């Protein structure tokens, strides 16, 4: 596998000009348009989604935060690419069978991947379960997945594209962390 | 709460001179003799054990490794003290109710604690395996570690209550060990 980057799927991500995805104010990811991505779309929908448990996301900055609560998670896709702006933590050559991957499709071998992260201070902070707004999920499919997986996506018929939308809306719930007394 | 340290309980830990527990060749932890410990002993046994999931231990060095596998864990006690040897990762004022604590007794408020751990983990040529405590070692852990950390309560326990602590330690402490 080519080196991968974890792209958190939240309500705040946006496509940026030229193969880049803004995760938040502090995190931007580039993807390789012709790279081999672990997460995959096909005529059956989206596959190989990573569930990062013990983590929440600071939604405004785009940085994952370790919360030490196993019931916290953030989900995302793994794609060939790199963190261009932001702190990255790299996992090197982990057996793919070790990872918490759902909707598994043809996963095998060892994966190297990086996460956007940022001592941890959990004073005065609340973590909340968030689901994707349904309008934003459509923009995620039309502006994000359709750019990363342009060729596959353009090959899909309407029923298949709607399956991908349903998948995105079903799957990408997450926990976001926020400070109660500071902004 | 005074600041805590996560003390992993493995087959390789031992008491060392002047208020220290050697976890392995890279990690030693000092306990404050008059500190207030989150983990506690009483006439019903051991309480407030932390299950650190997503981590396995390099048992020889004593260092905790993030494995990004939710099925790996290392169990341990939280005590007032310091990581004297080895690098540390400090969590500040996490609400106690968010932590994966078992055998809970009067868990409230929030907890600052440190874990014995540049921005990568190398899991190539590595496999984690489940390990349980050898009974001979659980006994030495009670007699030489817990009996020093909790000397005043331990000395106040009768024989059967001391032995309950040992059965608790035996049953509770198992962990994932990472081997290259």
């Amino acid at each position: 596998w080519e080196e991968q980057v974890f792209l958190p799927i939240t309500n705040s991500i946006s496509s940026e000009d030229n193969n880049q995805i803004k995760i938040g104010s502090s995190v931007s990811i580039e993807y390789n348009q012709n790279g081999q991505h672990v997460s995959q779309i096909d005529d059956k929908g989206l596959h190989n989604i990573l569930v990062l448990t013990g983590y929440a996301i600071d939604e405004s900055t785009g940085e994952l935060v370790p919360t030490f609560d196993p019931c916290d998670y953030v989900k995302g896709i793994l794609i060939s690419g790199k963190i261009l702006k932001g702190n990255h933590f790299k996992i090197i050559g982990i057996p793919s069978n070790k990872l918490y991957i759902i909707r598994k499709k043809d996963v095998h071998g060892n994966i190297t991947f990086s996460l956007p992260i940022k001592q941890v201070d959990l004073r005065d902070k609340v973590t909340s379960f968030v689901s994707l707004d349904r309008d934003v999920a459509k923009t995620i499919v039309d502006n994000v997945l359709a750019k990363i997986y342009a060729k596959i996506y353009n090959s899909l018929n309407k029923e298949q594209k709607d399956k991908l939308y349903r998948d995105v809306e079903e799957i990408f719930n997450y926990y976001s962390i926020k400070s109660l007394k500071s902004n």
